[PDB]
């Protein structure tokens, strides 16, 4: 997983070019003015902007970007025990499970971003605006 | 920041080679078996294996691994404000401060690895056997 800030001079270090090309372009947008909903980007990457169990993916990574508020995401980094997982919904790429093993809590502040690769589980629940960029693993 | 698990089949996906080269080298060893102390890996890269204020670095990234026990590391993904930091030590690449802004706590269990690039404040608070690999950012 990767957790950094759009605001930090060097956030680009170590990133996969594609997630990098895109944090460049978010830095272009007036993130605050973005309309909640799904915004397309290229032909493969889209965006969902949102304003108010754990989840994981097979096909896409998430780049999460808090834009306003403060948010605690639950996150695991050990590969999940799949056998305990609800099943996969081939339509929205996901499986759910009540729990995360080896769990820790990342608190996001405006600027923070978080990339969870497929199977890295997470759980935006709690304690706002943000967006979540869908990037197909293949592109990395 | 990178948080990930030297233990899930997709770990290398997204990892800078240099760092992959190292997870390799590591995954090819007896880490319980490791002599505490500085082990040199090549001419540029060296590791500290260890059996136990915030630190930041300019020149070298930490690959940290927990080999056993459980370890809690407070961690900053936003740019430190460097006026508070204490004062660079060039010989051991570090600057301290008692605090971290926008702190979070990552919990290390064995098989788990955190890459911290320069200016990422970190505090192995530890609520144990570990290693920290030093790798020069020139190389990512
Ligand atoms: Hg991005
Ligand atoms: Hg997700
Ligand atoms: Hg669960
Ligand atoms: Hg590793
Ligand atoms: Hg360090
Ligand atoms: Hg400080």
């Amino acid at each position: 997983m990767i957790i950094s800030s759009l605001t930090n001079p060097n956030f680009k270090v170590g990133l996969p070019k594609v997630i990098a090309e895109v944090c460049d372009y978010l830095n272009t947008l007036d993130l605050n003015a973005l309309e909640n909903g799904r915004h397309d980007i290229n032909d493969q990457i889209y965006m969902n902007v949102m304003e108010p169990k754990a989840e994981l993916h097979h096909e896409y990574l998430d780049v999460q970007v808090l834009i306003r508020g403060t948010e605690n995401i639950e996150v695991g980094a050990t590969y999940p025990n799949l056998s305990k997982y609800e099943d996969y919904n081939e339509a929205d790429d996901y499986q759910l499970c009540a729990d995360i093993d080896d769990k820790f809590t990342v608190t996001m502040k405006p600027k923070m971003f978080a990339v969870f690769y497929p199977y890295e589980p997470h759980k935006p629940c709690c304690v706002i605006k943000k967006l979540v960029v869908k990037v197909p693993v293949k592109l990395i």
